[PDB]
């Protein structure tokens, strides 16, 4: 089933540059990685590189660094005389493959992985006489450069003087060694790395500095093996070496390893019989691009797990998220359900526990980034490990789709407690005036307060910075608005807890959008977002809150209770399951109450202002600041009550709001802050518009969504093309955006792959 999908993401390349980047400073090449290893490999793209597979991409602890451009490139010698081949290069999912021919000569090379360190080349050779082997490569010199074009003649060597690569020569092979680099934001090493190379025959070599030469001699026709191993610490390096002795031994087995769970992917995966070709190609490409991300355990990671892409700038390594892994093991249920399970069992590893070191006060919270390194303040050098914050919690959608598909008990039993503590951890940290309904925030944090508590802050008018303590303070200088710009670290988390750093809703709209605003009658203040702090009955302080309730955020919430509810029934808890299905209730009628605006047709965010309204609401619907998607959260979530999805569902098929050359963006037409090209203020993202879909679906618009699905596959730009998938889409022109090999793109592809794609 595998050769039915050839070279679905184009993955040539040979890349000249460590940082060989796009516009976005993401890899601009799409290499090969499975089983979750730390190495990747790419196609050959032409004569200069056929005979090898270029462009091995290191996964330097939570970077993506290229090491070579040709590195173990195979050419064919009879007397003297080099073989002139001609190139067949492909990919399949779960290999490489090319395939080198001449007229007495010809060459089949494979490449599988085999562990989660180590890939296995089959190199196949068929001649009727004997030959001389040549492998050749060399180390990149270069270090950055973007589109193609050098940013700099910056050297890898200059840059970073103890990295002090060299290629060593062993019994079978050769080694890479690499010094230890603790460069935070690109390069990361242990000191103690390797990328080893092992060969199946003898080999003779000569290292030139950081290029080499090696040779063998053959009699004919005969399969070699090599084996090419990423290994980011002395333990790993050690623990390797008798799994790269087994896989020589045995090749055939892990192979065949590779092929069968691969078909496996595929078989299970690969289920909607009304999908066209083009469709089902999009399915496997999503497969691709997530199995690709998903990485192994490493450093401070004890699980396997999946990052938002395994090419991108700040997404790399095993660095993860709880929503995109959300969304991710809610796909990857239905055709790799093993690693769909890790991955949600990776982000709740580091779920904080009572007596906590750091963060006592933050029991059941889940920290928004996990990485390799942990952070100074939990002992590492990390800086992307993040806990200021977390992300919307879809958790127990996503633990429950895995249920659905496998129906195992013992999983369900495994998450309950996990998801429970999580939930807890919402209604304690994350209601500011108590009443039930969550709003985004963010945690006590050395980033957002002093020691002493007081919240952190800095007023910046022209070129004068004042940076300032306390709530008291904040307040008085909010009145007087004395400030072009106000920073809040702590409000900036509460946006990145979010997810939609740069939404309307959360207050974010340029210049030129609000003059017109006030020109059309609005007010500046009426995108003023509040903050305020969140202490328990003892005065110690638990983090910070928007003064603003989401509507989406409270729709996850409903969910959460109805998914719980469901988990409590099925482990034979029925009192637990009451009471989630009671806060449920009590959610789907505040969503209903307070955030349904019948003028408008919609929902919307509501301000928690300064006393609750008579009918209990903390405040009215923020209808001036324009609809977005949060407003078909409460369908998605199946909060909305029938007549209010009606009313939303004529709104999003309006062309003047959301029915858009690609419909369902992050921000309607009619937004004041609307723009065609920013990321969430009118971009269409996969999630979004899935959530879009089912929600319609829910409330009986199937054959809506069915043909919202098809506008989307006709006009969302590149999608039968072999580009790797991106974030998002300008609505208006269908024009992509975005890290490439993005996850949860390829999750919500695949979602509507399975759901909504048919043939027409
Ligand atoms: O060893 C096979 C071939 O290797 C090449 O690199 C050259 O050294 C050739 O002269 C030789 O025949
Ligand atoms: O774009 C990546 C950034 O995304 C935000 O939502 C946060 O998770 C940050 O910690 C992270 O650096
Ligand atoms: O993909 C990882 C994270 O990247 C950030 O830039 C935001 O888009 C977040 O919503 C997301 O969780
Ligand atoms: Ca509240
Ligand atoms: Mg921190």
């Amino acid at each position: 089933n595998a050769d039915n999908y050839k070279n679905v993401i184009n993955r040539t390349g040979a890349p000249q540059y460590m940082k060989d980047y796009d516009y976005d400073d993401h890899q601009r090449f799409n290499p090969f990685f499975d089983l979750g290893a730390w190495h990747g490999h790419l196609l050959p793209d032409g004569p200069n590189t056929m005979g090898g597979f270029p462009g091995v991409a290191l996964l330097t602890e939570e970077y993506i660094n290229f090491m070579a451009s040709n590195f173990d490139r195979l050419t064919v010698w009879q007397d003297g005389k080099k073989v002139d081949f001609t190139l067949e290069a492909y990919s399949i999912p779960g290999a490489l493959v090319q395939k080198l021919t001449a007229k007495d000569v010809q060459v089949e090379m494979t490449l599988r992985f085999a562990t989660p360190r180590t890939s296995l080349l089959e190199t196949k050779i068929t001649s009727n006489k004997p030959l001389d082997l040549v492998w050749d490569g060399e180390l990149l010199e270069k270090l950055e450069a973007k589109e193609g074009k050098p940013l700099s003649d910056k050297t890898i060597a200059g840059e970073y003087p103890d990295y002090q690569r060299k290629i060593s020569a062993t019994r079978d092979g050769l080694k890479v060694t690499f010094g230890k680099v603790r460069a935070t934001w690109d390069l990361l090493t242990s000191g103690e790395s390797e990328y080893q190379v092992h060969k199946s025959l003898p080999v003779q070599t000569e290292i030139n500095g950081n290029r080499f030469t090696s040779k063998a001699h053959i009699n004919g026709s005969t399969t070699l093996y090599t084996t090419y191993s990423h290994l980011l610490t002395a333990q790993e390096v050690s623990k390797e070496q008798m799994q790269i002795r087994d896989i020589l031994a045995r090749p055939a087995f892990y192979l065949t390893a590779s092929q069968q769970r691969w078909e496996e992917y595929l078989k299970k995966g690969l289920t909607n019989p009304d999908a066209t070709p083009e469709q089902t190609r999009v399915a496997v490409k999503a497969i691709e691009t997530l199995n690709g991300n998903w990485r192994s355990p490493g450093g401070a990671v004890k699980f396997n797990t999946v990052t938002p892409s395994v090419t991108g700038r700040w997404f790399s390594g095993n660095q993860t998220w709880p929503w995109d892994t959300w969304k991710q093991a809610f796909a990857m249920a239905h055709f790799n359900p093993d690693i769909a399970k890790e991955n949600i069992r990776a982000v709740f590893s580091w779920q904080i526990q009572p007596g906590d070191s750091v963060r006592p006060q933050d029991v059941g919270f889940v920290p928004d980034l996990i990485a390799w390194n942990l952070s100074p303040e939990r002992g590492g050098d990390g800086g992307n490990w993040n806990e200021r914050n977390t992300k919307p919690s879809l958790a127990a959608w996503s633990v429950m789709e895995v249920y659905n598909v496998t129906q195992d008990k013992t999983w369900v039993a495994e998450m309950y407690p996990k998801l429970v503590a999580y939930h807890d951890w919402w209604l304690r940290n994350r209601d500011h005036n108590g009443n039930g309904v969550p709003e985004y925030g963010a945690t006590r944090d050395k980033a957002h307060n002093t020691e002493s508590g007081e919240m952190l802050f800095t007023v910046k008018k022209g070129d004068k910075e004042e940076t300032q303590s306390g709530l008291n303070n904040y307040a008085r200088v909010v009145e007087k608005g004395q400030y072009d710009s106000l920073e809040i670290p702590a409000q900036v988390a509460a946006s990145w807890e979010s997810g939609r750093d740069d939404a309307a809703v959360f207050g974010f709209i340029d210049k030129e959008q609000l003059d017109k605003y006030v020109a059309n009658g609005g007010k500046r203040s009426d995108w003023t977002v509040k903050f305020a702090e969140n202490r328990s009955q003892d005065g110690t302080l638990l983090g910070y809150s928007l003064l603003q309730e989401s509507v989406d955020q409270a729709s996850y919430m409903y969910s959460d209770n109805h998914y719980l509810a469901e988990m409590a029934t099925i482990l034979g808890k029925p009192e637990e399951a009451k009471r989630y299905r009671q806060l449920a209730q009590q959610l789907a009628d505040y969503i209903n109450t307070c955030m349904f605006d019948p003028t408008t047709q919609f929902y919307y965010d509501v301000r928690i202002e300064d006393k609750p309204l008579a009918n209990g609401c903390a405040g009215k619907p923020i209808v001036e600041r324009g609809k977005g998607p949060e407003g078909w959260s409460p369908l998605f979530n199946g909060a909305a009550t029938q007549a209010n999805a009606d009313a939303v569902v004529k709104v999003m098929l309006d062309p003047k709001e959301f029915n858009t050359f690609v419909p369902l963006g992050t921000a309607a037409l009619t937004n004041p802050a609307f723009g065609a090209d920013i990321y969430w203020r009118g971009r269409v993202w996969v999630d979004q518009f899935w959530f879009g879909l089912k929600g319609m679906e829910r409330y009986g618009y199937r054959d809506d969504a069915l043909k919202l699905a098809d506008t989307f596959f006709r006009h969302a730009k590149g999608l039968t093309a072999d580009g790797p998938i991106q974030e998002n889409y300008n609505p208006l022109t269908g024009a992509q955006q975005g890290a490439p090999n993005f996850s949860w793109s390829a999750a919500h592809l695949y979602m509507l792959y399975n759901d909504f794609f048919r043939k027409q």
